[PDB]
């Protein structure tokens, strides 16, 4: 089983992916948690490059996809083969929202590149943790992190556009507190999982 | 002006690109020489990863394209804008020959990815240094390097297929000695140097 969390930073998707991981592990599922970019030896080397270097948006996209390619081949496909629940903190929708709607690259091209990196592996469900940018930015300020309002407003709109067209994407109201957000994630997951 | 050398290892394309660089620079052209992968700070970090790590063919392709994206944006496009002669040791045909014909990835997909990485920048001329694999392998043995005959036979065929299809590709007989090969490169270049 594959479960993708998607959303902007400050949307609580790291916290909520961890909550689901612990909850499912308590219920007796064998669980994996991976973050994009990263999650493999080579992927963390690329993560560092993506964080450190000044990178044009095309090179940035290609390196993100390379991290995802490695993760898919090295871990996700074997994990899925032995019936693990695989939880991703970020996956393919975030690439389209950030690189496409945000930095202006072609959305159809990004999807085809996602498909290449994943070898067609799609989530059984995607949870979009939708949140107003102002609220996201407030929660980042509490961690002394600052991101660009104008950029994230485009990205948020991109995410909501993608939710209407893409199948198996449930829009979660991430403006709520942790416990409402998690119960809404549980409800959304009852379709995919008994 | 953009001049691409393409071919398998042991085809003499590194030596001959360097010979052309020196020759054109002596004639008063402003010249650049870049190798793929590599040629930028980030590109050489990726070159090392491509040489060191065991990498699946999809991740490998994406990293090659990332190196090319960086090189194109950071150096080739500015170099071309100020009328430098840019010489490449490997470019887009080598990716298609190695990743497509060699490792079996989709050729149309590789071309679309090449186009994305280069932002449509095409060479004014491509020199295919065509050589029998046995002769290539002999010259690698003299450097204590050993590569796979069965793999390079597919790649060579890929290169010759691409020469018939792609425009501005001149097939050079790289089985010759250095001085014949270089004079044949000079003749092939007389169109672009006029």
């Amino acid at each position: 089983m594959l479960i993708a969390f998607e959303g902007i930073d400050g949307s609580g998707k790291t916290t909520q992916a961890k909550k689901l991981y612990e909850y499912l592990k308590q219920k007796g599922y064998f669980v994996s948690l991976y973050r994009e970019p990263g999650g493999t030896k080579v992927g963390e080397v690329l993560r560092e490059i993506l964080l450190t270097e000044e990178l044009d948006e095309r090179t940035e996209l290609l390196l993100f996809e390379a991290s995802r390619s490695k993760l898919i081949e090295e871990k996700i496909i074997p994990d899925l083969k032995r019936d693990k629940v695989v939880i991703l903190d970020r996956f393919v929708l975030s690439t389209i929202a950030y690189q496409g709607y945000g930095k202006g690259l072609d959305v159809e091209f990004i999807k085809n590149l996602n498909e290449f990196a994943t070898r067609g592996v799609k989530p059984d469900i995607t949870l979009l943790l939708d949140i107003p940018v102002d609220i996201a930015l407030r929660r980042l300020k509490e961690k002394n992190e600052f991101e660009n309002k104008e950029f994230l407003e485009k990205v948020r709109k991109g995410f909501l556009e993608l939710a209407k067209e893409e199948e198996n994407v449930v829009v979660i109201d991430a403006s709520g507190e942790e416990e409402e957000v998690f119960k809404e994630i549980l409800r959304a997951l009852s379709g995919v999982l008994r």
